[PDB]
């Protein structure tokens, strides 16, 4: 039912209703001769959208917006970047000159200045601190402590019980690290709890890469965290 690499062809975006209002976004690209899915998130705001996350790159995010225009035909007239790394806020360009207003923490756009990545330009006061949580429009936007990134947002959606874990949560068919060149393996089973004790109620749990499921990732993402640090 959720979609994989092998139903989403290049440069192609797919939309997935999770629940009433809420859909994941699901785009690819190739690395080092492979195709990695990535997700992000779409929530109904009124009468328009706001978009947690870039569809990873300029190509797959403008066709982000004409799959949006296509099968939901509301505005997209925000967005959230999760953290700084490309599959978040690469297309960041793609949405400004869109008239999409971008937003991330002012730790993310630091980092993302530091990588010579795009920068969303809005800054998110209220989440600099571990267990940080702010409202935006739809979502609670929640900063757990640094995890995959020290800049990593979670975002709930309370109407539909869905965690939106991004990067900082492994989908349960991933058993190795992967990219943690600018995680804090110390801290991020602690910054997991975190999330645990503030969205216990979560019935949906989505992954920055592959299958959603439900609060056992964060728990298998401890899991494979730990074996790493002990590699
Ligand atoms: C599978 C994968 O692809 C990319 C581009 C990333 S990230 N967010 O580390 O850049 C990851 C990740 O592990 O989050
Ligand atoms: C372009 C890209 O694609 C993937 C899947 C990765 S990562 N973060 O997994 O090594 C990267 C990277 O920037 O390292
Ligand atoms: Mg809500
Ligand atoms: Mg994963
Ligand atoms: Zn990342
Ligand atoms: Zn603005
Ligand atoms: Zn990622």
């Amino acid at each position: 039912e959720y979609p994989t690499v092998s139903e989403i062809p290049v440069g192609e975006v797919r939309l997935y209703q999770i629940a009433d209002g809420v859909w994941s976004h699901i785009a690819t690209q190739s690395f080092d001769g492979a195709v990695y899915p990535s997700n992000g998130l779409i929530v109904r705001d009124g009468d328009e959208l706001l978009l947690i996350d870039t569809a990873w790159g300029a190509k797959n995010t403008a066709a982000l917006l004409a799959e949006i225009e296509k099968q939901i035909g509301l505005p997209v007239t925000r967005a959230v970047s999760t953290h700084f790394h490309d599959d978040r806020v690469g297309g960041v360009d793609v949405l400004r000159a869109a008239g999409v207003a971008t937003y991330a923490s002012p730790s993310t756009r630091r980092l993302a200045e530091v990588e010579g990545n795009e920068i969303p330009t809005h800054s998110l006061e209220g989440l600099s601190s571990s267990g940080d949580a702010v409202r935006f429009g739809p979502v609670e936007l929640f900063y757990p402590g640094a995890a995959h990134s020290t800049d990593n947002l979670v975002v709930y959606v309370p109407s539909a019980s869905v965690l939106y874990g991004g990067c900082a949560i492994y989908e349960l068919s991933r058993t190795s690290a992967g990219n943690v060149a600018d995680a804090d393996l110390a801290e991020w089973p602690t910054s997991i709890e975190r999330i645990q004790q503030h969205y216990p109620e979560a019935q949906f749990v989505i992954p920055g890469h592959g299958l959603p499921g439900g609060l056992d990732l964060l728990k298998h993402t401890t899991n494979v965290v730990k074996a790493h640090t002990n590699r």
